[PDB]
């Protein structure tokens, strides 16, 4: 009687292209990985920050974006597990959400790789302040 669900969209993805010629470093690959929203949703107003988790090789693996874009570009020698986590403004739980991406590279003479993943986060009960911030960020109501 007094319930509800709140739901949000957001779209993990990544871009990678092997480079013309390897930097240097022997970097062979450019890539690009993100956290957004569908088109006319903006996720900044739940979302307090993503957290990027790169391979412990890299310099400052832990890579923060407070806000949009949230994204990393790098370059780099081969795919891996990437944590992502994505904080959102909410006094309650859940606080966060983590999720496991596959950042994977293309073989050589293979086309770059544009893939996308989409995750819709079903929030119960929202407080009142957090559902507010859902529903400006172009999330969907639905009750009972
Ligand atoms: C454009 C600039 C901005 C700041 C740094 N960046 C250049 C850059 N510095 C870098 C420093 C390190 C790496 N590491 C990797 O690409 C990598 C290394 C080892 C990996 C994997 C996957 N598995 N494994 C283990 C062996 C099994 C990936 C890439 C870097 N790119």
């Amino acid at each position: 009687d007094n319930q509800c669900t709140v739901q949000v969209r957001l779209e993990l993805g990544h871009r990678a292209q092997l480079r013309k010629k390897p930097t240097t470093e022997g970097f062979t690959h450019d890539w690009m990985v993100f956290v957004r929203g569908p088109e006319q949703c903006d996720i900044q107003h739940f979302v307090e920050k993503v957290v990027f988790w790169l391979h412990d090789s890299f310099p400052k693996p832990r890579r923060v974006c407070k806000e949009p874009p949230y994204k990393v570009e790098e370059s780099g020698y081969a795919g891996f597990i990437m944590p992502i986590e994505v904080h959102f403004k909410n006094k309650e739980e859940p606080r966060k959400v983590c999720f496991t991406y596959d950042l994977f590279l293309n073989l050589e003479g293979n086309p770059p790789v544009n893939h996308l993943r989409c995750e819709k986060l079903t929030f119960n009960n929202p407080t009142t302040e957090f559902r507010y911030k859902l529903l400006r960020a172009g999330g969907v109501m639905v009750m009972p």
